[PDB]
C-alpha cells in the first residue's frame, strides 16, 4: 500500500527565553489530517531537530499517538543556550509523520514544517503553520 500525499495544518508554540537564553517550543497538536475513507486512522507523530545537527542530542520529539487524526502533545521543549543572534544559524526543522509500520522507522511523511528563529515569530502563542509535501527543499545561510 502506502499512497497518496497530502498534508494538513499543525499548531507549534515556539518562544525564547531571553532570561536563561532559551529556546522554548511547544508542541500542541495536528489537525486536518489525511486520513482514510472506510478504513483506520493512523498514529501521527511530530519530529522536532534543533539544527544543526540531525541525529540526537538536541532532538525533540513528542509521545506517538494512536489512531488520531488531531493529535495533541501540548508537551514542552527547551533548547539552551539559545541566543537571539544564534537564531540566525539556529533554526528550527519540524515534521510530520506517521508511524505505519511497527519497530521501524517506515515513516510515509506527512509533511515538513520549516521555521528560521531568525525571523520565528516568537510571541509565546500558538500558530498553525501548513504542512510542506515536496522531497527536496532549498537551504542557505
Amino acid at each position: 500500500g502506502s499512497s497518496g500525499s497530502s498534508g494538513g495544518q499543525l499548531s507549534i508554540k515556539l518562544w525564547f527565553d531571553k532570561v536563561g537564553h532559551q529556546l522554548i517550543v511547544t508542541i500542541l497538536g495536528a489537525k486536518d489530517l489525511p486520513s482514510r475513507e472506510d478504513g483506520r486512522p493512523r498514529n501521527p507523530y511530530v519530529k522536532i531537530y534543533f539544527l544543526p545537527d540531525r541525529s540526537d542530542k538536541n532532538k525533540r520529539r513528542t509521545k506517538t499517538v494512536k489512531k488520531t487524526l488531531e493529535p495533541k502533545w501540548n508537551q514542552t521543549f527547551i533548547y539552551s543556550p539559545v541566543h537571539r543572534r544564534e537564531f540566525r544559524e539556529r533554526m528550527l526543522e519540524i515534521t510530520l509523520w506517521d508511524q505505519a509500520r511497527v519497530r521501524e522507522e517506515e515513516s510515509e511523511f506527512l509533511g515538513e514544517i520549516l521555521i528560521e528563529l531568525e525571523t520565528a515569530l516568537l510571541d509565546d502563542e500558538p500558530h498553525w503553520y501548513k504542512l510542506q509535501t515536496h522531497d527536496s527543499g532549498p537551504s542557505s545561510g
